[PDB]
């Protein structure tokens, strides 16, 4: 995952997009990078949730290759590199016998902290909203302009899976002098 390209990509989603020829070519290039990551189920990094003791590898896309061995990045959402005008969504199974994965996401509270570890940095998010939505309801996963969110997403209730659990955090400062 080239960072300049992940950024190009992330800029290409958000509300106001420029009609300029240089910008169009940059957005395209970003799109070609994400497709290549998708083609290769490429590892992006890790998500860690300390209070449920989760630390899982994150991969590009939500293919079953990915979802069988770790966490998947929802195609259509920002790459997990942070920044204003970003909203990344990381997804995993609940109630898969093979691995626990996101099963204990139901135990996450508002005020709790999760981290996304990429090749550049640890990013810290503080849970500010938990929503149980229908599988085709996307209104809470969208890019909120000028802002920086990450949602962890899973099937719900346990082994029923009629709904999705949307656990959302806003970006907070990460002081390594602590975590």
């Amino acid at each position: 995952m080239r960072i300049d390209l992940a950024q190009a990509f992330n800029e290409s989603l958000n509300n106001v997009v420029s009609e300029d020829p240089y910008t169009k070519s940059r957005h395209e290039a970003g799109r070609v990078e994400y497709a290549r990551m998708l083609e290769l189920h490429e590892k992006i990094g890790y998500v860690e949730i300390p209070k449920i003791e989760v630390k899982l590898p994150v991969y590009a896309g939500t293919s079953e290759t990915v979802l069988q061995k770790g966490v998947g990045h929802l195609e259509g959402t920002s790459l997990p590199i942070g920044g204003s005008d970003t909203h990344t969504v990381l997804t995993a199974h609940t109630g898969l016998p093979k691995a626990r994965l996101f099963t204990d996401l139901t135990k996450v509270k508002i005020g709790d902290t999760f981290y996304i570890h990429n090749i550049v940095e640890t990013l810290a998010y503080e849970v500010d909203q938990i929503v149980v939505a229908e599988p085709t309801q996307f209104e809470e996963l969208l890019v909120k302009p000028g802002q920086d969110y990450a949602t962890l997403l899973t099937c719900t209730p346990y082994m029923v899976n009629t709904h999705r659990l949307l656990v959302r955090g806003h970006r907070i400062p990460y002081v390594a002098e602590e975590h």
